């Protein structure tokens, strides 16, 4: 079987020896699964190791350090090129920090992608087949499908394998195959063969390809290729890589990194042009170009220092962390940066059926017309026991066991339910439960027909399997279903044309209609009382609607459907079934038979999740296609409304929302919390009206009618048990159907953004202190305290792991107690610009003050005055101002070591400030981030290494410090913590305690300041 689209249906079915009615035998499946194997693709990993490392060096900030590492190599290859431990130390320490951030970024990306692919194994994919063991449709694993078995295909499903369409149950079958073809339109499929043998997949209009979705209709066909033999498995690796639009924060940090790179270039140019006079200094040898090259190395070393080279890697780590944390809560995040968009979400739009409710429906109430006395009527209401899809339960009229065969209206009510279905009941021996095959609404009617048993059948000896479709089969054996007018949300109903297998001479053909109660009743001209029909008056109409309103608004919040019959329908030849808009013109002059009400319990997690969303400034909206009275009743149950709150202006329908003023329709989206009776076209219209008011919308849906709205939203969340049409159009899938995972994703989206601002706060406020150190020494005339190899060491220990370990920060204790941020506001927000300069001005003056301390106040050095330090260049033995001062001490490595040690230590104490924007160290101690504590102890260990081993101080031109000089370093480095505690204090109490830590920090403060 190679060209299946060229052969007809009878030839492709005879190739395997299959009947479309029965299906494939169990022995045939065993033989075919041996010859063809499992129906799956080999589990391949996304990106290799080298290509994952290559994408770490693709940003501007990282590519700048690569250029400077090359400059430091070419400009040092001329001077010294023999020893590799004293000459090329500058290019080595610029690369060593790039590899460190590349390793962490790759390590976290490997963890996020290994966690997501381990979540695809959560629940196995399923496919409805027809096999000979069961005389009905059974749901089996998708990987258990062999080439040649009959497969049932319904709307919303995902095609499990390459399928040659044998018959189309609906009038039209649409398939969304952008995954394979690339077309963004639904394509109509037919049964006739395509004569062209070399036809492209575009012209294969009779084949269903694995991985594609069903946009509309129901059909069935025979599988012709499984596993890697499908058109999607043969090009599984030869596929173009996706590229999505940059989210507002992704482009924010990109434009911020470029604006920062321009400022750094002006700062490094300013370094070269203010040190013009020092070019001809005797220290360089009296040469101008020799002194200009040296101060060019300083400009380059300060560029590497002041640049946040770790910003691209920390964004990668944060996004990979949030993705791995959601996968722990069973949330497959399809787009890595999309977990950030849920942080700034303002509105959460939610599908009702299947998303806010468990979709475990059960018919618990139904009524038919008892009699008519005048214009009004009396009804026969019933109750059904049971809430599971198991066909175990009986019907009670007024709390009395009754048999449905006595009531003629119930016999016709079960006939409409059984025949007007595209669903069935399936028994699972593995789990020992009854499962649904199709939609929960139609399966609830299948389980109802089994309980009623209007044609009393002996069910005492049937198996658990055959008892799932026992009474349903008795109905279908009596009436032959000719064609179905499939359910369309334009008319909100579904009709079926049936002809009795009984001789047609006495009994004619009828149409069995079912759909929305208010829509179907408006099209009913007569009503069925018992076995006779009388014309429908008005008093019957409001009396019937009154029971439907009391059921939806009642204590059970019942989902209601009306059942009708059309006794005099047009024949098939006089019906134009090409357009779906004509179907409502055929479902007129019906005969109202009955109305069923089923219960759909909301999920347990939904009630508390709506409360936490309201606490975090988020507004939850219910956009459902169901009735308004039912939707409002559910909103009061889950907490969207109050049990007594007025919803006259907060609950709207599809019609009411259309018939609104521009001012009224503006205030509606800003105040309405429930939208009922809205088509899939209206749902996306609600979403675009919310985004028109500059609001990040998060749509949650599970069905076909939510797919246009899941794409119009900034981020769409899909339930794991919903259709694949919705899971394809979404950015996050809740594999476990947990609604609490949605609020956990909002907290993770806010926490990711917080860790970025703490990374931005630590590097800007500390690297500007390394710039002030270079410029303040020049404005005072002091000997410069740093050389290019020391500006590159402070870049390694301070901008490396202590900066990346900020992406592991724990969340604030009130992270979810603040309104969502405005995504169009500026990033740094002005008041933080003051906090960056306030801390940076101290970090710079502390470094210059540490070098000036040794020249003046230290005992190990000279007691040089301020005048002799400001004019050290003017010192020779001829000068009477400089007497007794050995002016070779102005080149001593002691002030350079005091400044380098303070710069490292004051930036480690600044990393301890960057755990929260406003929470002090007494509330969030440093051991909340254990990765930051380990990174700081590692950076200090590396600083103590180059200080006290033998050959390293000569490389970095430093000297070992004693305890007396190290105690002075902490005296200047510690007040950077006290300075940020003051800035956090003003932020808490004017712009808006861990005692174990206090007992540890004060013995250090006692020893430092004596
Ligand atoms: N198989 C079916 N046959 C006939 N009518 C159906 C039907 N499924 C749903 N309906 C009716 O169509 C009406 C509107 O269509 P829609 O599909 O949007 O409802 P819904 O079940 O999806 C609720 P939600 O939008 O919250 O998921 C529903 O109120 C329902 O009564
Ligand atoms: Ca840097
Ligand atoms: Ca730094
Ligand atoms: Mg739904």
């Amino acid at each position: 079987m190679e060209n299946a689209h060229t052969k007809t249906v009878e030839e492709v079915l005879g190739h395997f020896g299959v009947n479309e009615s029965t299906g494939l035998s169990l022995e045939q499946v065993k033989k075919l699964k041996e010859r063809w194997g499992s129906n799956e693709l080999p589990a391949e990993e996304g990106k290799t190791l080298l290509e994952l490392v290559i994408e770490q060096f693709e940003d501007l900030l990282v590519r700048i350090l690569l250029l400077a590492a090359c400059i430091s190599f070419v400009l040092a290859w001329f001077e010294e090129g023999e020893e590799t431990i004293t000459a090329f130390v500058e290019p080595f320490v610029i690369l060593l920090i790039l590899v460190a951030n590349a390793i962490v970024g790759v390590w976290q990306e490997r963890n996020a992608e290994n966690a997501i692919e381990a979540l695809k194994e959560y629940e196995p994919e399923m496919g409805k087949v027809y096999r000979q063991d069961r005389k009905s449709v059974q749901r089996i694993k998708a990987k258990d499908i062999v080439p040649g078995d009959i497969v049932e295909i319904a709307v919303g499903d995902k095609v499990p394998a390459d399928i040659r369409l044998t018959s189309i149950k609906s009038t039209t079958l649409r398939v969304d195959q952008s995954i394979l073809t690339g077309e963004s339109v639904s394509v109509i499929k037919h049964t006739d063969p395509v004569p062209d043998p070399r036809a492209v997949n575009q012209d294969k209009k009779n084949m269903l390809f694995s991985g594609t979705n069903i946009a509309a209709g129901k059909a069935m066909g025979v599988v012709v290729a499984t596993g890697v033999n499908t058109e999607i498995g043969k090009i599984r690796d030869e596929m173009v890589a996706t590229e999505q639009e940059r989210t507002p924060l992704q482009q924010k940090l990109d434009e911020f990194g470029e604006q920062l790179s321009k400022v750094i270039s002006l700062i490094c140019i300013a370094v070269w042009i203010i040190n013009i006079g020092h070019f001809n200094d005797p220290v360089h040898g009296g040469s101008w170009i020799r002194g200009a090259i040296y101060y060019f190395k300083i400009a380059v070393a300060l560029a590497v220092a002041a640049i946040p080279e770790g910003l691209p890697a920390v964004i990668t780590t944060c996004l990979a962390l949030g993705t791995r944390r959601m996968a722990k809560k069973n949330a497959i995040v399809r787009s890595l940066p999309s977990v950030e968009t849920l942080g700034c979400t303002s509105v959460i739009c939610s599908d009702k059926t299947g998303t806010l409710t468990t979709n475990q429906m059960s018919v618990c109430r139904m009524f038919i017309l008892d009699r008519v006395e005048g214009d009004t009527c009396s009804l026969n209401e019933f109750t059904i026991t049971g809430s599971t899809y198991a066909p175990i339960g009986e019907v009670h009229k007024d709390d009395k066991p009754v048999n449905c065969h006595q009531y003629d209206g119930l016999v016709e009510l079960a006939t409409i339910c059984a025949l007007c279905n595209d669903s069935a009941l399936d028994y699972n021996e593995a789990k020992g439960v009854y499962e649904k095959v199709g939609e929960a609404t139609e399966t609830a009617l299948t389980c109802l027909v089994e309980k009623m048993n209007v044609f009393d059948t002996e069910l005492k000896g049937l198996s658990k399997i055959e008892r799932a479709n026992a009474c349903n089969s008795v109905i279908k054996q009596l009436m032959k279903k000719e064609f179905t007018l499939e359910f369309s949300r334009d008319r909100k109903s579904m009709s079926v044309y049936c002809t009795p297998n009984k001789p047609s001479r006495t009994s004619m053909s009828k149409m069995f209609v079912k759909g929305a109660p208010e829509g179907v009743i408006d099209r009913c001209t007569h009503i069925r009382v018992g076995s006779t029909k009388v014309p429908m008056t008005s008093g019957v109409k409001q009396k019937i609607m009154s029971v439907i309103r009391e059921w939806g608004s009642g204590s059970d919040t019942l989902r209601c459907l009306a059942l009708a019959t059309h006794d005099n329908p047009l024949r098939r030849e006089e019906m134009h079934l090409e357009d779906s808009a004509n179907f409502i013109k055929y479902e007129t002059n019906l005969t109202f038979v009955g109305c069923v009400g089923m219960l759909d319990p909301p999920r347990i997690e939904v009630a508390s999740s709506v409360k936490l969303c309201r606490q975090a400034g988020i507004r939850v909206i219910m956009i459902t296609g169901d009735n308004k009275g039912t939707a409002v009743a559910i909103c009061r149950r889950i907490g969207i409304f109050g049990q007594d709150e007025d919803v006259t202006s907060k609950a709207f329908t599809g019609r009411e929302f259309d018939e609104l003023n521009p001012s009224a329709q503006r205030d509606a989206c800003l105040n309405a919390r429930c939208f009922a009776r809205v088509e899939p076209s209206h749902k996306s219209k609600i979403v675009e009206f919310l985004q028109s008011f500059d609001e990040i919308t998060a749509m949650t849906g599970d069905g076909v009618n939510d797919a246009p709205a899941l794409k119009k939203a900034e981020i769409g969340i899909a339930m794991g048990s919903g259709t694949a049409v919705a899971k394809t159009a979404s950015e996050m899938v809740l594999a476990d159907d947990n609604f609490s995972t949605i609020v956990a994703a909002v907290e993770e989206g806010r926490a990711i953004y917080n860790n970025m601002k703490q990374f931005i706060r630590y590097l800007i406020s500390s690297n500007v202190g390394e710039v002030v150190c270079i410029f303040l020494t020049a404005a005072l005339g002091f000997p410069e305290a740093l050389i290019p190899v020391q500006l590159l060491w402070v870049n390694l220990v301070t901008d490396g792991l202590p900066a990346t370990a900020l992406g592991f920060n724990p969340p604030d204790l009130d992270i979810m107690n603040k309104p969502p941020r405005n995504p169009k506001e500026p990033l740094i927000s002005g008041w933080l610009f003051f906090r960056y300069l306030a801390i940076g001005c101290y970090v710079g003056a502390a470094t210059v003050g540490a070098a000036a301390w040794w020249f003046i106040a230290a005992d190990g050095g000279p007691r040089v005055s301020f005048y002799q330090l400001s004019h050290f260049l003017q010192c020779k033995e001829d000068n009477p101002d400089f007497e007794g001062v050995d002016c070779a001490i102005f080149e001593s490595p002691y002030p350079m070591t005091m400044a380098l040690s303070v710069l490292v230590t004051i930036e480690m104490c600044n990393a301890l400030n960057s755990l929260s924007e406003n929470q002090s160290l007494l509330r969030m101690p440093p051991w909340e981030n254990i990765w930051l504590v380990g990174s700081i102890c590692l950076s200090m260990s590396l600083h103590f290494l180059i200080l006290y081993v033998e050959p390293l101080p000569l490389i970095f031109q430093i000297t070992p410090l004693n305890v007396t000089q190290w105690l002075m370093v902490l005296k200047i480095s510690l007040p950077v913590i006290l300075m940020d505690e003051t800035l956090k204090f003003v932020a808490r109490n004017y712009l808006e305690i861990s005692w174990p830590f206090v007992l540890l920090i004060m013995p250090l403060v006692i020893w430092v300041y004596s």
